[PDB]
């Protein structure tokens, strides 16, 4: 199955109508706190917002709101959070995210410049000699080791609380090939990014969630993580035929809106899994 899907609906020509569909029956919830005036400039688009029962709270109050969310999957047995790109102003309020919740891992599935445009601050130093210091949140990033290969970059850093002057290392996974416009051809080497990220360590229970963004924390974002649910449901299950993808993408945005943006996001993530089912054998 799931192949059979794929295949009548690519010689039937209906992503989007299949796409629509998952549009409509997703869930809505209140975004009050997001759309507060305060935070305008927290976001940075006016139609992607998370909904205030999963939103990640910073600590740090007086203002705790950050353009996050927690996908927390219970079959699955894996929670991620999702977020969007870094606005200039919200680098620090990223990097406190990332302490108070414990997580190992940075997922990045976007470049800084996108179609001439920037769509993501530089939240992390670029020469081991020049750190950056948060002073808002209090916090110090530097740039320990640095592995560019052809598809992804994974980069070691070293988070300092200045305050309780403990240290912790973040691997920051960068997947640096995706296209300006729309979906790669190959799923190819998004699963050999996704079982890298895997190999870490950094999707598993002894850390807090791994931190998963793009621009807006939605598309690609979306297609990663769904991408590794559905895997490893496949994995655990009794009869891996039972995994329906749509209703897996569904209980997602139960948690965040508007996962997966496009109809060839939707044929994308099917590949992905469908592809990335036959390498676990
Ligand atoms: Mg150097």
């Amino acid at each position: 199955e799931m192949e059979k899907e794929f295949e009548q609906i690519d010689k039937s020509g209906s992503w989007a109508a299949i796409y629509q569909d998952i549009r409509h029956e997703a869930s809505d919830f209140p975004c009050r706190v997001a759309k507060l005036p305060k935070n305008k400039n927290r976001n940075r688009y006016r139609d992607v917002s998370p909904f205030d029962h999963s939103r990640i709270k910073l600590h740090q109050e007086d203002n705790d709101y950050i353009n996050a969310s927690l996908i927390k999957m219970e079959e699955a047995q894996r929670s991620y959070i999702l977020t969007q790109g870094p606005l200039p102003n919200t680098c620090g309020h990223f990097w406190e995210m990332v302490w108070e919740q414990k997580s190992r891992g940075v997922v990045m599935l976007n470049r800084v410049m996108e179609k001439g445009s920037l769509k993501c601050a530089q939240y992390w130093p670029q020469k081991e000699e020049k750190e950056m210091i948060y002073e808002d949140t209090n916090l110090k990033l530097t740039l320990i080791s640095e592995d560019i290969k052809s598809y992804y970059t994974v980069r070691q850093l070293e988070l300092e609380n200045l305050t309780t002057q403990e240290t912790r290392e973040i691997l920051h996974f960068h997947y640096t090939t995706w296209p300006d416009f729309g979906v790669p051809e190959s799923p190819a080497s998004f699963l050999n990014f996704l079982f890298k990220v895997r190999e870490s360590g950094s999707l598993s229970p002894e850390h807090g969630p791994v931190v998963v963004h793009c621009s807006a924390g939605i598309g690609r974002s979306g297609t990663f993580c769904l991408a590794d649910t559905c895997l490893l449901l496949m994995d655990k299950r009794k009869d891996p035929s039972s995994v329906d993808i749509k209703k897996v993408l569904l209980e997602m945005r139960k948690f965040r809106m508007g996962l997966i943006q496009t109809a060839d996001q939707l044929r994308f993530s099917y590949l992905a899994v469908i592809e990335g089912a036959k390498f676990i054998m």
